């Protein structure tokens, strides 16, 4: 029993983390094979960041300007290129701790573990969701950029996120490992708006299923509803519309618990319309949308790596 | 910015995790130097667990009965002893990934990272608090026993917890690494009561400090109060009394924010007496007591390892 916000083991990823210094600026890099990936804004001074010309800034840099450190050991940079908002620094050494990995672009509503790092050293691990507006609600300070988000499939690390930017609202934006931002964001120190955010409806239902599994069943009603009837209510309370693809994804949880997806939608309707009456669900006084169906199955049946 | 439930990096600990099988029963062991630590109830069949005589059960066991596996590799057990509720299995090999470590007995209210494992393989990481009643609110299934809780100080792992037991209420109990339970618990399959739990008052204040740092300040009043005046209210709402040792521990957070500890106590009094009125603090609709002062400083100023 129990249900927590649980990150992947970070070991495989801790071994890829390096420090990248250019002039005065230091942040984190990801060392895979003979290549180090970091945010391109490492080349900036503080004045450049207000409106940088990254091409012109990079032109004024050679390989010896890039100090890459892995623990106490320096790596010799033998090449450099800019791919979108990331820098690829070729080094003379393949990382001997390179795990099996891939680069993926994650869809909104999916989750990942963040290994938050400073000076190329790991500080902490937590789980995030990519929000419908392509922000994340992270925990990041000066020096955190280059920190990555990832998923693990048995022994294969899917890197999906690298950290670049904190919005005025204190939420976060970054890129995939090819340097393409998630959302409308750019790497310049200026106030930038995120969308109106929505609630990830499929995740909420997954978490209701996690609650039932763990015995919290007070919210289960006898009533039912349609897909259409539910979505009309969902629109009202700023929830993602529920698709059939979503219903089918919730199938494992439906199957395990013996509560149809549409009956669970019935429960959520009542919850939205009546509130919680000061009661809790899995220790939460509000409705959590940062667990995928797979996160719930993984945790409530104990998938390992 | 941002503030999340953040565990230590788990790499150092992932390297110490092994699988221990006795007869039919399999759980996790902790492999440090030439010694493997696991819960003693690995020697039990399902019938024994209702009321085990651990001494008599262990007597009928020799070294070859203990299958210890580290990945695909078997370790030859050359000795065995029972220390309280843990089994120490001497093996022929020192773990080459043994980190600097210590064993500590943690105080109620303190936090730690759990690396939840099955079949000696890591599944995930989360943070827990030791509750005043010596239970933890974990996420644990069949096979999770042997999973450990730990803290990290630069490069030194303090192991403080090993998992044994889930109460009827779905919370959890276990031992230190010398096999002494936290709380009144025993390793037998019988319903066991935990204390009335209390709220860890020092942690709540630490988390209010985390909120202010992050810009949640709506709950700040310009009142202050005495220590005694606060404690009177605290007793009422089932909060731990606040001591001067507690005030002194909050000194760094007081210092960082420039809000006196007793002015913050003023805010918490009003919060307890009025409730939150549907408002949130760091995304939470209730008051969180599972962050220590050190956890807040670690996160809101970026301590690494
Ligand atoms: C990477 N090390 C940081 C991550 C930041 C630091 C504070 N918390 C974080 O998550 N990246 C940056 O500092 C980037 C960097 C210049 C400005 N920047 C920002 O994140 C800034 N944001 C904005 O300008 C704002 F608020 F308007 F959106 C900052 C004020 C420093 C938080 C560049 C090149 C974009
Ligand atoms: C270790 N592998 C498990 C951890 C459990 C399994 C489900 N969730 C957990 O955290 N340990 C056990 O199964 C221990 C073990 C026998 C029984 N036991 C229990 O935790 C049981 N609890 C009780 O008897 C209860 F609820 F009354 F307190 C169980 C019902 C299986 C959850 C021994 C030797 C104590």
């Amino acid at each position: 029993s129990g249900f927590r916000k649980m990150a992947f083991p970070s070991g495989k990823v801790e071994g890829c983390m390096v420090q990248v210094t250019c002039g005065t600026t230091t942040l984190n890099g990801l060392w895979l094979d003979d290549v180090v990936y970091c945010p391109r804004h490492v080349i900036c001074t503080s004045e450049d960041m207000l409106n940088p010309n990254y091409e012109d800034l990079l032109i004024r840099k050679s390989n010896h300007n890039f100090l890459v450190q892995a623990g106490n050991v320096q790596l010799r940079v033998i090449g450099h290129s800019m791919q979108n908002c990331v820098l690829k620094l070729k080094v003379d050494t393949a990382n001997p701790k390179t795990p099996k990995y891939k680069f993926v672009r994650i869809q909104p509503g999916q989750t990942f573990s963040v290994l938050a790092c400073y000076n190329g050293s790991p500080s902490g691990v937590y789980q995030c969701a990519m929000r419908p507006n392509f922000t994340i609600k992270g925990s990041f300070l000066n020096g955190s950029c280059g920190s990555v988000g990832f998923n693990i499939d048995y022994d294969c690390v899917s890197f999906c996120y690298m950290h670049h930017y904190e919005l005025p609202t204190g939420v976060h934006a970054g890129t995939d490992l090819e340097g393409n931002f998630y959302g409308p964001f750019v790497d310049r120190q200026t106030a930038q708006a995120a969308g109106t955010d929505t609630t990830i409806t499929v995740n909420v239902l997954a978490w209701l299923y996690a609650a039932v599994i763990n015995g919290d069943r007070w919210f289960l009603n006898r009533f039912t509803t349609t897909l259409n009837d539910f979505n009309l209510v969902a629109m009202k309370y700023n929830y993602e519309p529920l698709t059939q693809d979503h219903v089918d994804i919730l199938g494992p949880l439906s199957a395990q618990t013996g509560i149809a997806v549409l009956d669970m939608c019935a429960s959520l309707k009542e919850l939205l319309q009546n509130g919680m009456n000061g009661r809790t669900i899995l220790g939460s006084a509000l409705l959590e949308d940062e667990f995928t169906p797979f996160d719930v199955v993984r945790q409530c049946s104990g998938v390992t790596f």
